[PDB]
C-alpha cells in the first residue's frame, strides 16, 4: 500500500522531468544526467512492456 | 528483474531532483510542482521506516 504511493509520487516526479524543456533542463547544473536518467527510464518503461 | 532496475532509475532521477538548489529550481516551468513533490517523496520515505 505505502510503497505503491511511494511509487505513484516517484513516477509523478519523473512526468515532470519528462516535460522540462530542453532550454530549461540546460539551465540546470545535474543537466547532463538528467537527460541521461530521463532517457533511460523512457527506454526501460518500454522494455518492460510484453 | 528489471523492475529493480526501473525502479533504481526512477529513484536516481529523485536524487538529482532533491539536489537542485532552489534558484535553479525555480527557472523550471514545473517548479511549484516539483517542489512539492519532492517534498512529498521525503515524507513518503520516511514514514516507511519502521
Amino acid at each position: 500500500h505505502m510503497e505503491q504511493q511511494l511509487y505513484a509520487v516517484m513516477d509523478d516526479i519523473c512526468k515532470l522531468v519528462d516535460a522540462i524543456p530542453l532550454h530549461e533542463l540546460e539551465m540546470l547544473s545535474c543537466a547532463k544526467e538528467l537527460l541521461l536518467q530521463r532517457g533511460l527510464r523512457r527506454k526501460l518503461l518500454a522494455n518492460a512492456v510484453d
